């Protein structure tokens, strides 16, 4: 009449981590009548599998206190009997369904140890495939996943591991393509989702920021997102006095792109790109993807006025050296 049952679970540490409280849980059981034998456990468990209250109506429904210890659960103060379990844990965050029988007799060595197999394992599944325009797979591209309600990005989706929904998971994560270009997410609730390409790989331009996906059942949904690999080019500059066309040393610029109304620094060789007109007026930007850029003037040549706006330039397939003119400060 005072037995303890020890339950070991799949992915035990992580499941526990997802529990609000390790304390106050109960194990729901049915205590079987004497027409049932533990010798018949395979067939019993099969015969009770398809839920029907008419299969259970003769049994005594009860429950026992559980505790989640470090690597296993203990279930406390269990009388002698033959007991059926359908669920070990069932919460808003975590479900651990499990169908088995256990038997306590006066001969039972304490504790009884059962390694419980998780049941009800089908899950939603979505696979994102990231490619370039020739369908090479792209590794290391970052996405965030958001759910969608009536077209709006309703929430950042919580996740654990790599990558599985959990309603008590972390909402702040960027998901990154693997060596096969793939992101794989399981157990998302049914519904409408959007993968947002928040972190493109340099050299590959975003075609569509958002890629929508709808999970209506448990069948794999695969979506393919296409990036534009951009060629690279160079530009030679020469800083001169605009009246005399003689070269000027010491004009400093930061190279920038524009994004959403502000200038942001171009990064190359592990830093922001700064260029300085040389003894001959010359400077240069090399490599650097096709697109539109700006020379943001940090410092004018001695004796010269600051340019009134940054110098725009476009790198593209289409002068041998681009001349940048400076006006001598009258004063």
């Amino acid at each position: 009449e005072d037995h303890t049952l020890v339950l070991q679970l799949e992915n035990y540490q992580e499941v526990v981590s997802q529990l609000p409280s390790r304390d106050g849980h109960r194990l729901q059981v049915w205590k079987l009548d004497d027409s049932y034998s533990y010798d018949d456990r395979v067939q019993i468990v099969r015969d009770l599998h398809s839920w029907d209250e008419n299969k259970l109506s003769s049994f005594k429904k009860t429950s026992f206190e559980m505790t989640f210890l470090e690597n296993q659960i203990e279930v406390s103060h269990i009388p002698n009997g033959l007991y059926y379990v359908r669920s070990i844990i069932q919460t808003d965050a975590v479900s651990y369904p499990a169908e088995f029988l256990f038997e306590m007799t006066d001969q039972t060595v304490e504790p009884l140890v059962i390694v419980a197999k998780k049941t009800d394992t089908m899950t939603t599944k979505v696979k994102l495939i990231k490619v370039d325009q020739d369908h090479n797979r792209l590794e290391g591209v970052g996405f965030k996943l958001v759910s969608v309600a009536r077209d709006v990005s309703a929430a950042a989706v919580p996740l654990i591991g790599e990558y599985r929904y959990s309603s008590s998971g972390q909402v702040g994560r960027t998901l990154y393509t693997d060596k096969n270009g793939e992101i794989f997410v399981t157990n998302l609730p049914l519904g409408n989702y959007r993968f947002k390409e928040v972190e493109p790989l340099a050299g590959y331009a975003v075609t569509t920021l958002d890629t929508d996906v709808q999970l209506v059942d448990h069948q794999l949904v695969t979506i393919t997102v296409v990036n534009q690999k951009l060629p690279r080019g160079n530009v030679d500059f020469m800083k001169v006095d605009g009246r005399t066309n003689t070269s000027l040393q010491g004009a400093m610029f930061k190279v920038m792109k524009e994004e959403s109304g502000h200038y942001t620094p171009v990064l190359q060789n592990g830093k922001e790109v700064v260029v300085t007109s040389g003894k001959d007026g010359r400077f240069r930007v090399e490599g650097l993807e096709y697109g539109t850029y700006y020379l943001w003037e940090l410092q004018a040549p001695t004796g010269y006025v600051q340019l009134t706006s940054p110098v725009s330039f476009t790198i593209g397939k289409d002068e041998l050296v681009t001349v940048v003119k400076n006006n001598k400060r009258p004063r």
